[PDB]
């Protein structure tokens, strides 16, 4: 029963010197790659991906299309113009029942946390709430994808074996999987290897 | 060169399943096995070693522990440290804790952290509660409040930070044990079974961290 998978999208770069190709190269593929593991995910009923990278703004109208709402998690607060046109993709996907994607940018589980606790650290400084009171279940309301299946697995690709500062707090329980396969390379197959062992 | 290294020590009882023994056998087992962990860690150059049991479903009984091994420890020149929220324990035993850390707080060998109800989301939890007082009390501006300042409240801010992460047992989770911590650290996942893993299993992991 697996609901909420994070992927750790990996050798991007190296896949592309492999061929003798260049730094774009990859991320052409790693996007096409993107793409195919978008549409595995809708078609298997996971209810949300979770990708890290370790523009969009040409696949917007083809997730929109595909029923998938689109959400940005990281630190956006980059010239004005591209946060307006992030938040355009946000509202426009907003009201999709499909797929939930959410794209990581400028985003760190430190940082995720951090965020978090400010957002308390004034909850307070406002008389209204006790540093007693303070507690996980709060805590968890106020970091990324509280509304969201909490995470379930976490895929890293291109043979690392760490987070990397990813997800933090969320993946507490979540099952890590960790292959060598390259991201431009990580296919339906690969994918149903990580959910397989999640099965187990 | 890796100076922290964090187990989640699991597959005590699996390993007296296999054997057709009750459980309380791989736990006598897993005793045996953590003994020799923390001679390979204080002979092989580790400054800190952070133990966390795992049951999931006589944890308590960790006091066992407590009552036979810290004079032991303390001639052996390891600095002990009890992690988690122990709060939570009778009085006694409380006092129990911070006379073996009292003890053995000068000890200038491995520092060794033995995780008693740890939970990695507790641990952000209490640094995050110290910071929401000092800021109802004046002192910190909420403007203020980073990364670098909630990780000097989370615990083992003092110690290297957390190199290598082992887990033994099968299972390829962290169980929330250390999370804040774990951020930049080496994940390291063996199948064999605690009470099996011997200095080499344990070689076998610093080898790989080293690359
Ligand atoms: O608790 C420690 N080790 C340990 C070993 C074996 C089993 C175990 O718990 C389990 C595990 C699995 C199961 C199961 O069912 O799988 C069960 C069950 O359900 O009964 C119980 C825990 C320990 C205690 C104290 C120190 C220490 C303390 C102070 C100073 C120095 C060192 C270090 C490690
Ligand atoms: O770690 C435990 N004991 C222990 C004692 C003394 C030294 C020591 O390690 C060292 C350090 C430095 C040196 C050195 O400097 O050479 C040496 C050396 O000389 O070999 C050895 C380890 C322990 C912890 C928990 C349980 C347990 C768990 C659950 C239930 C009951 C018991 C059992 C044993």
């Amino acid at each position: 029963g697996c609901r909420h998978v994070a992927i750790i999208m990996d050798g991007n770069g190296r896949w592309a010197k492999k061929q003798g190709k260049i730094r774009a190269f990859g991320h052409k593929a790693g996007a096409k790659s993107v793409r195919r593991a978008v549409s595995f995910a809708a078609n298997n009923g996971i209810e949300a991906l979770t990708l890290y990278a370790f523009a969009l703004d040409s696949e917007v109208k083809s997730l929109h299309r595909h029923n998938v709402r689109l959400r940005i998690i990281g630190d956006t607060s980059f010239n004005s113009r591209l946060q307006e046109r992030i938040r355009k993709s946000e509202a426009l996907t907003a009201g999709n029942t499909g797929l939930t994607l959410n794209i990581a940018a400028n985003y760190g589980g430190r940082w995720d946390i951090v965020q978090g606790v400010r957002q308390l650290a004034e909850k307070v400084q406002q008389g209204n709430l006790q540093p007693d009171q303070i507690d996980e279940e709060m805590l968890n309301q106020h970091v990324c994808m509280h509304e969201l299946a909490p995470v379930d697995l976490v895929i890293r690709t291109g043979g690392e074996h760490r987070i990397s500062n990813f997800l933090l707090w969320q993946i507490a329980y979540a099952e890590l999987y960790f292959t060598d396969v390259l991201w431009p390379d990580f296919d339906e197959q690969d994918f149903e290897g990580a959910l397989n062992a999640f099965a187990n």
